[PDB]
C-alpha cells in the first residue's frame, strides 16, 4: 500500500544513482532510505484524504535536500554531494496514497510513476 508505492518511489531514485555510484552502498542507500521514509510517513497516511500530509511527504531536493536523504547518504557511507550530483536538479517526488509522481526543475510538469 504505503509500501508498495515507496519501493516505485525508490526504485525511481536509485536509477540515477547505479552506474555512477558503487552498486552495494547504492543498495544500502536504497534500504536505508525505505525505511527513514516508513519510519516518516507513520501517522500521516490518509488514504480517504489522499492529499493530506501531502506537503509533508513531498521529497524535494532544490537548493535543500531532503533530510532524508541526507540521513540515507550518511547512513550508506556516500557522500551527500555525489548523491545529488547524479539526481536530477529541482526533483520533487510526490508519494500520495493512489498515486506517486515527480517534478524535474521548477518549470517542469508533474509525470506520474504510478496511480491506482
Ligand atoms: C485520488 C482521490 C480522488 N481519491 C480519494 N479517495 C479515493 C479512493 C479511491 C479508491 O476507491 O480506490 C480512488 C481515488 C480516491
Ligand atoms: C523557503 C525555502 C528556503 N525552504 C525552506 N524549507 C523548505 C522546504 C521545502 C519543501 O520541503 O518542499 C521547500 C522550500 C523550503
Ligand atoms: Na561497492
Amino acid at each position: 500500500h504505503m509500501q508498495l508505492e515507496i519501493q516505485v518511489a525508490l526504485n525511481f531514485i536509485i536509477s540515477y544513482l547505479y552506474n555512477k555510484l558503487p552498486r552495494r552502498r547504492v543498495n544500502i542507500f536504497g534500504e536505508e532510505l525505505e525505511r527513514l521514509l516508513k519510519k516518516k510517513y507513520e501517522g500521516h497516511w490518509y488514504p480517504e484524504k489522499p492529499y493530506k500530509g501531502s506537503g509533508f511527504r513531498c521529497i524535494h531536493i532544490g537548493e535543500k535536500v531532503d533530510p532524508v536523504i541526507e540521513q540515507a547518504s550518511k547512513e550508506s557511507g556516500l557522500d551527500i554531494d555525489d548523491v545529488r550530483g547524479n539526481l536530477p536538479q529541482d526533483l520533487s517526488v510526490w508519494i500520495d496514497p493512489f498515486e506517486v509522481s515527480y517534478q524535474i526543475g521548477e518549470k517542469g510538469p508533474v509525470k506520474v510513476l504510478y496511480v491506482d
